[PDB]
């Protein structure tokens, strides 16, 4: 590990995914229905829900709700496979093909469709968990193990196997170009990303907190998490953050549960590192979590985790049908009409 300090002894425990040898990829698919009122999205969401129960459906799927720009909401499925061939057979299923790639989105539709499908090579992937929790993304179906490789700047990079042999820099260098405003409503658009973009899903789960911890999380952490995500959304070029969403997770039936996450894409892992290590909003929430840890013998019922991947252009498929121009990758890079 390159960045680990001498005689490193972390204050808090943490766990990390330990992938079996036969696993080569994780498919992480984000599929969204975009609307101004959730009633408009009900029909699509019903169809997609049933598709996930196919024999080729994902090993795990979360539902979440995103409040986007200017009154648009995204109803999102976060779906995981451990076998790309199974994912491809799922997409090919006639029931999935009824709605895949926004097929039902007609002209002048009140809803949009988008999908961001990432096929993650395992050597370009790492996870971290504040507890031995088997309901955190891939930990629903991958074992996890205790690790010392955390609680220092650069630990995320060190946990990703390929960082020992690659700097993981963008071919575009250090500056994300100014966003542009696409005429994206009424169109079917595919965006091509540059190599070595970095995707993070970083999650907060207060479902097991008693009153004390819950009041602290809601009163003292979440407001600054909201501030952090807003800053990332509004300052793409300064930060290198292509896209950031704060989403609240839901039951199968759509009810909001006590879980959230930020899903963000960055021009490179280095951009994500520099924001995390430097910005005051992450400074503030990091400090509060360690304040909670000390007050609870370094075992809070609040659970945090993240999944971080570094992606090649060919690893990610980005499709936006009748979407608001601020959605996802639409402001950046190369676009084509499908
Ligand atoms: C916009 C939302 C967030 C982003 C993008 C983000 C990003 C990151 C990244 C990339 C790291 C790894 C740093 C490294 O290893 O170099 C990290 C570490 C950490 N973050 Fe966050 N984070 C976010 C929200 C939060 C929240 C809400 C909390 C607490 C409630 C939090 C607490 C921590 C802690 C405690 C660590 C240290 C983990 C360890 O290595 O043991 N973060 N964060």
């Amino acid at each position: 590990m390159k960045n680990m300090p001498e005689n490193h002894n972390p204050q808090a425990n943490a766990w990390t995914a330990e992938f079996p040898p036969e696993m080569s990829y994780v498919v992480f698919a984000q599929i969204g229905i975009q609307s101004k009122s959730l009633d408009h999205a009900a029909e699509h969401l019903g169809m997609m829900k049933k598709s996930f129960d196919l024999r080729t459906g994902p090993k795990h799927v979360d539902r979440a709700l995103h409040q986007g720009a200017d009154g648009y909401q995204d109803s999102i499925f976060l779906a995981y496979w451990d076998e790309p061939a199974t994912f491809k057979s799922w997409v090919a299923d006639p029931e999935v093909q009824k709605w895949w790639s926004g097929k039902k989105i007609d002209e002048n539709s009140p809803i949009g469709y988008w999908s961001e499908v990432t096929t993650i090579p395992i050597d370009h992937f790492e996870t971290l968990h504040s507890g031995e929790n088997y309901d955190n993304g891939v930990s629903h179906f991958v074992p996890i193990k205790h690790t010392e490789v955390h609680e220092y700047w650069g630990a995320m990079r060190d946990r990703m196997p390929v960082s020992a042999s690659s700097d993981l820099e963008s071919p575009l260098g250090l500056q994300l170009p100014e966003p542009i405003v696409r005429e994206s409503f009424g169109k079917r658009l595919k965006v091509t990303a540059p190599d070595n973009i970095c995707l993070i899903r970083t999650a907060q789960n207060w479902s097991k907190c008693g009153s004390g911890e819950r009041e602290t999380y809601i009163g003292l952490v979440e407001p600054t998490l909201i501030k952090a995500n807003t800053f990332l959304r509004e300052n793409a070029s300064e930060t290198g953050c292509i896209s950031s969403k704060l989403v609240y997770e839901q039951t199968h039936d759509g009810e909001i549960v006590d879980k959230s996450c930020v899903i963000g894409y960055y021009l490179s892992m280095g951009h994500l590192e520099r924001w995390t290590h430097d910005h005051p909003t992450h400074k503030a929430i990091y400090g509060t979590f360690y304040e909670m840890l000390k007050r609870h013998d370094f075992k809070t019922e609040l659970a945090l985790w993240h999944e971080v991947s570094v992606l090649q252009s060919k690893d990610i498929e980005l499709i936006y049908v009748n979407c608001h121009p601020s959605t996802g990758f639409l402001p950046f890079f190369e676009v084509t009409e499908i």
